[PDB]
């Protein structure tokens, strides 16, 4: 059995549609096969794939980050606008690949408009610095009557892009990055561009980069040495986590969401710290601009040759015990919903993506996408405090991790309360019951489960076997939501009138 | 009109008892004429006050910091043990005094032994160093068998005085502190002098000092450096605040507490922020190891001559506003009892204090006092997250200022909820209703009240128009305690069964 | 040193043991010459610093005439120990270390601690402290930067190695 207070007033905050942002970078099969396909008999009059574009368009995602990611620390962007033939082929030092610059910067936008997102844009601080910030920021923003502005015009994008949430680069705090820095070198460079480019459009926002990996040997250090660098002129902090089964363990696996709460609270309270050292009234958020589960593809990459043209790289196929560890991370993404304001699964197609597609072929939706779509369609509204009693079970790594992952959200316009749940039990349904006197004359909608007898089973384009289904058997008596969890189940018990 | 729902499962924490903790320095005559006046009429055989002694246990003060403050950075502690003939007259240089010795460490445990509180003593770490913190240490705490503790069986203490919680220096980050030491310099003496401690006795726990102040220009930058060079070997850092209303503006005055929570927030962000740096599994909690309202004796204080013995420094005399701004803190407390464990009430006796004597006369109970003894006997248990909606005013340095300042504390032992409630509002009183469902069976016990038209008015030895009051109104109906809270009170709610 | 009964019980927190302090320095050079062989005498830069370092290169290696060496004489020691081969601490880089030390602080103390025990020896030479350990977080970066303090003033760093069979 596990219990659950659902009161309106135990509120931690309206969520942020952006937390059910995505992430398209210029890596493998993510622009060139995957949002773009000129070949393909479902292409658009300007190569965009219209499979994806719906199944993108299904998902609700506000915000697509775009173009790196390690790509933008080496990238040009000017070699990705104007007429196609001025356009140079481009060794991409990131993914050891060729890139034509086919799609740029403008086409990305017509994109993002076809699938109805604003793009959070990331400028390269890694080859590059501030000269190049403001200019990219006159080009997209600046109406009209500068060098850059009427360039933007003449290369047939008459209007503003009118971007309003970039990146001050891609994380540089790794070895393996392109014009890797120091944490004092970035917070240098990210200063001046953040105030280069506010002084050419100050309605923008920025997010600095935090640490690639919360493993890095100069995770926390290089947060507060950036944030101490850039409080001032930027708004968000962004953090990045990837989780993986590597040795084959489920029930640790699923309570790696508490490692992510850990971190997410980690980066708060740095975020606060320096709050505080500056004496700032204001204060910053968090961007948790990169999260996934990946590995699965790490073996085939290590195979493919340098310097093709959109190699088939980080195509991770993911099974239900994935997507069960997804939903835990959106619960906890919504449970920080006072502090993380963005958030962007990496990626959105192909390239560690709950959309994949095959050329000439079907796209086709991976089990991490159903949770995804849940949370975003289903999230909107206010967060409120779990005041959970549930069971518990140590792993190798955790102790008293809940076999319970939940939260709702309620949505005061349309008058409904979501209930995420996940069931992390391995063995037993769980018995959720559910206190809602706070909320008078609401019935339970329906009730959606996830869940499959194989942990390691995998949805594919000529097989779906992964998919909810909506006879869950929530049942709401005298001011309590019943309902059973199945074993290893994703849960989403909808509320309404 | 406000409202509160007290939510028996919606909890804080536990409260840590040591919240309710003092503080006595050789400083004024907190310690000569005050815990301590031979021949005074009630003096005992070893020459502390009864009278004195029965007021601090009437507040349940579980721990006092001793012998400093400012006080102990210049002190030799085997100037204050041992044959009173062989004890030097020196010069404290923090307060400009000659300090006799007359009264030391032996004689002082056997004063807290009286009150039945434990004894949270200083180390030196301003003139001395490891040598001297690891051999008090020993004299206090080891057996037997050594130079340091046969010598303290010598000096007539055959028993250790087994102290469990010791500071680490008082906060050096001052230019006005004997031995001021950076940030770098502080946290590589402390280090060394935690392990030494530790290594005499591994049962001890470590407090490091944070800022003397808020506004210390090194504020926050301080315990972050502080903590990068302890936290494997501490257990709390300290944080200090005193206020005063130095402008006559009341309503800004009792907001000052909304200054306090942040500054808590702050504190327990910069501790987090450095276990996530380190790795490390172990939680850093604080130490509010002076608070207290401090200002009215500025100005007396400056007329005092260098080189007396026991002037009387720091001796204000506490009004009704400051006893509701005690009141504000003591919640504040409460309201961060997962993090704050330690708090010392500075000073217990005479030294901007809650008791003041006279010598060969009387002692009394200054204003605040009250709140103080009502937060420590009532407010043991749980402490329960407020989920308030209160009206709301602006003033000089605060927003949104919540007329109602309250929490309650659950005892489920005595099976008691507490309701500690200040109304801030200093023209209209506020009806409180609190949702008391999860509480079957309880009833009002009592509603006391500390209230007084003149914000200024004193106590005295002579007369105490400042005292609490039992005609508080609140009366339980349909599972809700509804209760009047007059303007500028302090109301204590007992309910129970 | 000096009469027995004026010798304290101490806690040494390096082996958590009680040392009586029965045997110190001036027995320990008895048995030495016994076993024919010179004492590396080591002075504690833990807790203690450049005036003990002197005074005790006094009190073991100067003839007569000042406080000290007339100390060690009346301790019944007439001729100098005469010392020739010392240790500036022991290993401080370790935080197991009683009074651990960053290289910059130990390298610091080292150096002048050096100087002040040659002024009362000339002959003497000194040792400086090298990592506990070769595995240490600051392994050779400390020798480096104790070396850039200590260069002029000592002639030998030191190295620890142990080994074991433990898989
Ligand atoms: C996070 O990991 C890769 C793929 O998502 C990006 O290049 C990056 O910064
Ligand atoms: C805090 O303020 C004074 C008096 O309470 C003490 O000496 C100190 O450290």
């Amino acid at each position: 059995k596990a219990t659950m207070i659902i009161e309106k007033d135990f509120k931690i905050a309206e969520i942020d549609k952006r937390i059910y942002g995505s992430f398209i970078e210029h890596l493998g099969r993510a622009v060139y096969g995957g949002i773009y396909e000129p070949g393909h008999p479902q292409a658009d009059e300007n190569g965009f794939r219209q499979d994806v574009i719906e199944l993108v368009k299904e998902l609700q995602v506000p915000i697509i980050r775009y173009p790196g990611g390690n790509f933008v620390s080496g990238y040009n962007w000017e070699d990705g606008v104007g007429p196609k033939e001025q356009r140079p082929r481009r060794l991409d030092l990131a993914w050891k690949s060729v890139e034509t610059n086919e799609i740029g910067l403008n086409e990305f936008m017509d994109w993002a408009k076809m699938v109805g997102a604003e793009v959070n844009m990331a400028v390269n601080l890694g080859t590059r610095g501030i000269d190049a910030a403001r200019n990219l920021v006159e080009y997209c923003n600046h109406p009209s009557g500068s060098y850059y502005s009427d360039l933007r015009i003449a290369h047939g994008y008459k209007e503003p892009h009118k971007i309003k949430t970039w990146c001050l680069g891609n994380a540089m705090d790794g070895p393996w990055q392109i014009g890797h820095k120091t944490a004092v070198e970035y917070g240098r460079i990210a200063c001046e561009a953040a105030k280069v480019m506010k002084w050419v459009d100050p309605t923008i926002e920025l997010v600095v980069c935090g640490s690639s990996n919360r493993n890095m040997p100069t995770f926390a250090e290089w947060e507060a040495t950036v944030l101490d660098h850039t409080y001032d002129h930027v708004d968000y902090i962004s953090l990045h986590q990837y989780y993986g089964n590597r040795d084959n363990d489920t029930a640790n696996y699923l309570a790696l969401s508490l490692e992510m709460d850990d971190f997410i609270r980690s980066v708060v309270a740095i975020a606060d710290y320096v709050k505080a050292k500056k004496r700032s009234k204001k204060t910053i958020h968090l961007s948790f601009d990169e999260w996934n589960v990946w590995y699965h593809s790490n073996e085939a990459d290590k195979l493919i040759e340098p310097w093709t043209v959109a190699p088939p790289l980080l195509e991770d196929i993911y099974n239900f015990e994935d997507a069960l560890l997804v939903g835990c991370m959106l619960i906890t993404l919504m449970k920080h919903a006072d502090r993380v304001k963005i958030a962007c699964l990496a990626q959105l197609v192909n390239v560690i993506a709950p959309i994949m597609t095959e050329k000439n072929g079907p796209a086709w939706k991976q089990t991490i996408y159903y949770p995804f779509m849940h949370a975003s369609v289903y999230g909107r509204g206010v967060a409120l405090h779990p005041v959970i009693s549930s069971p518990k079970y140590d792993s190798k790594d955790f102790t008293d991790v809940p076999y319970l992952e939940s939260i709702a959200v309620y949505n005061e316009e349309k008058e409904e309360v979501t209930i995420f749940a996940v069931n992390r039990d391995m063995e037993d349904a769980l018995l959720l019951e559910c206190d809602v006197r706070s909320f008078e004359d609401y019935r339970v909608i329906e009730h959606i489960v996830l869940e499959h007898d194989n942990v390691k089973q995998t949805n594919s384009a000529q097989s779906s076997p992964v998919v909810p289904h909506r006879n869950g058997d929530a049942q709401l008596s005298d001011r309590k939501v019943s309902a059973t969890l199945p074993k290893l189940s994703w849960n989403v018990i909808r509320l309404g009138k």
